[PDB]
RNA sequence: AAUAAAAUAUUACUUUGGAUAGUUUAGUUUCCUGGGCGAUGAAGAACGCAAUGAAUUGCGAUAAGUGAUAGGAACAAUAAAAUGUGAAUAUCCAAAAUUUGAAUGCUUGAAAGUAUACUAAGGUAUAUAUGAUAUUCAAUAUCCA
């Protein structure tokens, strides 16, 4: 056979087919555009950059 | 010999201290009823959430609270709003339940992380041992055309 090693033969690998859902968690993303940004920084230092550097 | 500053003695009042007396939403012991946790993720730990909170308490991205069932007019430190078209309050109920932790895809020091499959992001599954069933195989191990 031209090889001195015996490995585990390849067998059929079926894909997972569960008979009932594992989790029923509702499909709602809790990290949306509203929750990501809490509020702008309204300090004097943060208000100075909004004219020149065009930054928020 | 002499004076009473100091020194000493008693009482009243004040002071320092917190004994004594009155008191208890705290304990101790005995007895009665149970002894009702967890891969459907426990106990424990961390972080976060109140209009003004640091602890504590309650809770989990629906946050000092949501729905439902009872309940019937409050809360309060200060403002506000909502409120008999139902406020406080209670519950062996329903929804929801961040990071961890037996911790279980892999790694974890105070580590930031990360692979595949299914259903760009998000969510599920994938540890080890193990019983049953199905299925793909390995061994001339026993026969055998």
């Amino acid at each position: 056979r031209y090889t001195t090693a015996f490995h585990r033969p390849a067998t059929k690998n079926a894909a997972k087919a569960p008979k009932y859902p594992r989790s029923l968690k509702a499909n709602r993303n809790k990290m949306d555009e509203f929750s990501i940004i809490k509020f702008p920084l309204a300090t004097e230092t943060a208000l100075k950059k909004i004219e020149d550097h065009n930054t928020l």
